[PDB]
């Protein structure tokens, strides 16, 4: 198995006012998006030093009682409103991974989308503060920290596609973004349940099968344990780990609106018997956000594809991923 070209791109110019420097970042994003589809954003300004420890301590300190109390609808029929946000329980002997997902902290009972019961909008559930001191504060701060990084990255993608730098970020707003964070724990298990291991067509043992991200872009931090693979025409290639950079790639919404110029890479997770943490931030727009498709491969830039409302796209994408790759 070969290794994917995943360049490290210094994205710090995307926070500044040096427009030519931003174009040089955009060029690198373009090249990476046209190659394997991945790059590492470095010099990003986020303090990732304790992210994995906090994630690990939370999952290892939360009790079965608390897990049920926070569980999403898939694990607790009492919580019919929790489709996205809440705890995703492991099933010992069957399912190793466990996780906790939260949404826009601004989704409160006062929010008109909560008032209207619009799909994909939910009020976050949180554990008891005294049992997990500082956890909710850390989590909400992280949401906005990575929101800021993602907003700059979207300026890079816009410039890379020949657009004004706010072409994407104008739709990415704190008051309505459907973006999510997931704090995922992959445990070390001895013995590891074979039932939790899937075998790929090529014989690779996997924890999670091939998929395309449901997002505009995905902004991912992982602990330093190699696991991800990207599919190329020559087969699946290992994505090396990087314990300070953020792994970036385009989701299927970007593939749609660019007429497949920036494809959504097919990715999978190799099975590794190791304690590790995976923290994706899914850059989602607002429920009614619509981006008009274009084709950067055409002189007139014209695409015949339908503009897609992002909320309906997200609703369809998340259900499809569950149906295909199972409930996480
Ligand atoms: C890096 C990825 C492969 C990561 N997995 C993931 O990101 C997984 C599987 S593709 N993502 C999802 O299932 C979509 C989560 C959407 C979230 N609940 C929401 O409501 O917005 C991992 O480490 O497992
Ligand atoms: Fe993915």
């Amino acid at each position: 198995v070969s290794k994917a070209n995943v360049p490290k791109i210094d994205v710090s110019p995307l926070f500044g006012d040096d427009q030519a420097a931003k174009m040089r970042v955009a060029q690198q994003i373009d090249a990476a998006s046209r190659d394997t589809g991945f790059f590492y954003a470095v010099n990003h300004g986020i303090n990732v030093q304790r992210l994995s420890q906090k994630t690990k301590e939370f999952h290892m300190s939360i009790t079965p009682e608390e897990k049920w109390d926070l569980a999403i609808r898939a694990y607790n029929k009492e919580h019919q409103d929790q489709v996205r946000a809440g705890y995703y329980l492991s099933i010992p002997g069957k399912k190793a991974v466990e996780s906790f997902c939260y949404l826009n902290p601004n989704f409160t009972p006062d929010h008109p989308r909560i008032q209207a019961k619009t799909p994909t909008h939910e009020v976050n559930v949180w554990p008891d503060e005294t049992k997990h001191p500082g956890f909710q504060d850390f989590a909400e701060q992280y949401y906005w920290d990575v929101f800021g990084l993602s907003s700059a990255l979207l300026k890079g993608y816009a410039l890379a596609l020949g657009k004004e730098e706010n072409f994407f970020a104008r739709h990415f707003k704190p008051d309505d973004t459907l973006a999510s964070v997931v704090l995922i724990r992959y445990p070390y298990l001895d013995p590891y349940p074979e039932a939790a291991i899937k075998t790929a067509a090529d014989g690779t043992k996997l924890s999670f099968e091939w998929h395309e991200d449901v997002s505009l872009i995905t902004v991912l931090y992982q602990s330093n344990v190699q696991n991800l693979q990207v599919e190329t025409a020559a087969g699946y290639q290992d994505i090396e780990a990087d314990d300070t950079g953020y792994l970036i790639n385009c989701g299927s919404y970007m593939a749609h609106l660019t007429n497949n110029y920036y494809k959504a890479p097919i990715q999978r997770v190799k099975w590794v018997n190791a304690e590790r943490q995976s923290l994706p931030f899914f850059v989602n727009l607002g429920y009614d956000s619509v981006i008009d498709p274009f084709d950067p491969r055409e002189p007139n830039g014209k695409s015949d594809r339908e503009p897609l409302s992002y909320g309906d796209y997200l609703q369809n994408g998340l259900v499809s991923l569950i149906n295909k790759n199972g409930q996480t």
